[PDB]
């Protein structure tokens, strides 16, 4: 599913992401924009053999199991495929654990390079929330 900008913002809020670990909703919509262009089915292989999955490109190196990333962990205790669902509950639940890991949203490199410090509120502009 390719979410609309305000549609994803609404779903992220409902699942409690707005202001989770102090990050406003626009930060999360911006991270999703640059990580997956709002597509829940996005997958991208990393050079180390791991793979990033879903609207927030969660890496199999640490967070989910895909059966093909040797020596990795599955900290969100889920198959990576669950992160490609039309329903973003699993991605949100795992993102909450990632962002609590110590480095905040810097775990998402597109967030650091393309969202951090910008006017992230623009991402939820005009949305009925
Ligand atoms: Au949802
Ligand atoms: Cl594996
Ligand atoms: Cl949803
Ligand atoms: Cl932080
Ligand atoms: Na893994």
């Amino acid at each position: 599913k390719v979410f609309g900008r305000c549609e994803l913002a609404a779903a992220m809020k409902r699942h409690g992401l707005d202001n989770y670990r102090g990050y406003s909703l626009g930060n999360w919509v911006c991270a999703a924009k640059f990580e997956s262009n709002f597509n829940t089915q996005a997958t991208n292989r990393n050079t180390d053999g791991s793979t990033d999955y879903g609207i927030l490109q969660i890496n199999s190196r640490w967070w989910c199991n895909d059966g093909r990333t040797p020596g990795s962990r599955n900290l969100c205790n889920i198959p990576c495929s669950a992160l490609l669902s039309s329903d973003i509950t699993a991605s949100v639940n795992c993102a909450k654990k990632i962002v609590s890991d110590g480095n905040g949203m810097n775990a998402w490199v597109a967030w650091r390079n393309r969202c951090k410090g910008t006017d992230v509120q623009a991402w939820i502009r005009g949305c009925r929330l």
